[PDB]
């Protein structure tokens, strides 16, 4: 359970995302394909994106990026009551997009990554070991779905 100063750590540099989420969305996908390439792999819509310019190029992938960023500020503002949020995704990412919990633990790299790149204000050691609660918290509670819903993970 996160404390809520360390929940206000995790929305004072969500509150800096918010100032360009697309571009946000852009450089942690981008990230999180150029470090792990088989991710890339899970997206049919995306695959055929051979270069980091091809990925920068796609309107189609910046759209993806704001609905990736704007579900997960969603459930970061709640903090910690994410059930109703937390289950449509637990859903369609364990049966229809079949992600590991490994692939989330990508992700969350590829987010904590560009927050500390881009946030040195907002994301000393204090925000990120938050961010990384938030994220942990994120996981636990989907791979516990995942299991409910019958998928490995
Ligand atoms: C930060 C954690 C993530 C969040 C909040 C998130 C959010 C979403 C949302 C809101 C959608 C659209 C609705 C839906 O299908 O549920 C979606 C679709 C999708 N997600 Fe995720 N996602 C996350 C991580 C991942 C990862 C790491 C992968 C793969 C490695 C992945 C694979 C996909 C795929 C393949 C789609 C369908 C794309 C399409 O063809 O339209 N997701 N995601
Ligand atoms: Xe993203
Ligand atoms: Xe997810
Ligand atoms: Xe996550
Ligand atoms: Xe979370």
């Amino acid at each position: 359970v996160l404390s809520e100063g360390e929940w206000q750590l995790v929305l004072h540099v969500w509150a800096k995302v918010e100032a360009d989420v697309a571009g946000h969305g852009q450089d942690i996908l981008i990230r999180l394909f150029k470090s792990h390439p088989e991710t890339l792999e899970k997206f049919d819509r995306f695959k055929h994106l051979k270069t980091e310019a091809e990925m920068k190029a796609s309107e189609d992938l910046k759209k993806h990026g704001v609905t990736v960023l704007t579900a997960l500020g969603a459930i970061l503002k709640k903090k910690g009551h994410h059930e109703a949020e937390l289950k449509p995704l637990a859903q369609s990412h364990a049966t229809k997009h079949k992600i590991p919990i490994k692939y989330l633990e990508f992700i969350s790299e590829a987010i904590i990554h560009v927050l500390h790149s881009r946030h040195p204000g907002d994301f000393g050691a204090d925000a990120q070991g938050a961010m990384n609660k938030a994220l942990e918290l994120f996981r636990k509670d989907i791979a516990a779905k995942y299991k409910e819903l019958g998928y490995q993970g």
